[PDB]
């Protein structure tokens, strides 16, 4: 068609980027992450037991208040690297950036405190392919494309560096195109290894001058739902050894004074080198030799068939404006602004 639709995103602490969607008639509004690492839409349900503290602290969908709701009831379990949710399938009208679509989604009735008591968002909108959809439910972007309204069969992500500042724009998703106000130079495209997953070949990971990791190639999942850049436990422990970082419970840390002294990290993608300086990957909350500063990179062991794989999350997207091209099964990067 002839239209472009944008979704304004809120940036919470450079870790969570989410926007609003409306579900039902009248619309029930939810804060959702737009996740290229998954293919299902879900929100917490009014049928969720209140013994789940996450269901007490999040917005719940009430099918009994929606006149456009259509029952299904098929049970589903959605397993992620950080945790699992369980519930059942429902159908209703979903509003995303002015676009209205009839969508099958999950009503979550089992929502663990860890990690969901840490989510500022309520649910998730899966931006991945039908191949990875649980219960083979048609993903939302596929349903939007069927309407024949969007200018291009593409969607783009802008994640802002600034979270603290008001009047800044936390981020932005453009359905059906890109926003040239948020990137500079030209897009550099990398073809997907295969359709069904937003995953590309990575030809090397350099720490400083030498290529210390991913010699002989490896995989890179471009994941909008991930806060950090992640690699396997084996890759990260080698990376962190090179940086001189100390392993804590879930993350890696450096003495704050040493943060600025850290080397550049380069990701070799489609013949181009994508470089992050220490300012890009260190949470520089102070300069004290008496304080510990977290790194926006951690270990995450993603199981087969998708993994073992690196994941390029918000840490990477903040520097590089990303276009997800469904028409040509490729990913484009440009310097964000
Ligand atoms: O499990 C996670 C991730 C989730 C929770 C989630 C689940 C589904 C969609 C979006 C966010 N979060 C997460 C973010 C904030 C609070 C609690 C969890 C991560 C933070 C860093 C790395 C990974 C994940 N992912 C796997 C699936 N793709 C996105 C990343
Ligand atoms: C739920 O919807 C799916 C469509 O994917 C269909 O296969 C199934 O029969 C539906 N179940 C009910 C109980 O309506």
């Amino acid at each position: 068609g002839n239209t472009t639709s944008s979704v304004i995103l809120t940036n919470y602490m450079d870790t969570q980027y989410y926007g609003e969607i409306g579900i039902g008639t009248p619309p029930q509004t939810f804060k959702v992450v737009f996740d290229t690492g998954s293919s299902n839409v879900w929100v917490p349900s009014s049928k969720c037991s209140r013994l789940y503290t996450a269901c007490v602290y999040h917005k719940l969908f009430d099918a009994s208040d929606s006149s456009s709701y259509k029952h299904n009831g098929t049970e589903l379990t959605l397993r992620y690297s950080t945790g699992t949710v369980s519930g059942f399938l429902s159908q209703d009208i979903i509003t995303v950036g002015g676009i209205t679509v009839t969508q099958m989604f999950g009503e979550v009735t089992e929502m663990p405190a860890l990690p969901f008591m840490l989510a500022e968002f309520d649910g998730v909108v899966g931006m991945g392919f039908i191949e990875q959809a649980i219960g083979r439910v048609t993903p939302i972007f596929d349903n939007i494309i069927s309407q024949g309204v969007l200018k291009e069969d593409v969607f783009s992500f802008y994640y802002n560096r600034d979270s603290e500042n008001s009047q800044s724009l936390g981020g932005q998703i453009v359905l059906g195109g890109s926003d040239p106000q948020h990137y500079e130079g030209n897009f550099h495209y990398i073809n997907l290894i295969k359709t069904g997953v937003w995953q590309i070949q990575m030809k090397g990971v350099s720490v400083g001058s030498s290529t210390l990791l991913c010699e002989d190639g490896c995989l890179a999942l471009v994941d909008t739902g991930a806060s950090y850049i992640s690699g396997s436990t084996s890759s990260i422990e080698k990376l962190m050894e090179a940086l001189g970082a100390k392993k804590r419970l879930f993350d890696y840390v450096v003495k704050c004074n040493e943060g600025p002294t850290l080397p550049d990290i380069s990701f070799h993608l489609g013949g181009k080198e994508y470089t992050l300086t220490s300012a890009d990957y260190v949470f520089q909350e102070s300069y004290s030799s008496k304080k510990l500063c977290t790194l926006a990179i951690h270990a995450m062991d993603i199981p087969p068939p998708t993994g073992p794989t690196w994941a390029l999350g918000a840490t990477f997207i903040r520097k590089f404006y990303t276009e997800f091209d469904r028409r040509n099964n490729r990913i484009g990067f440009a310097l964000a602004r």
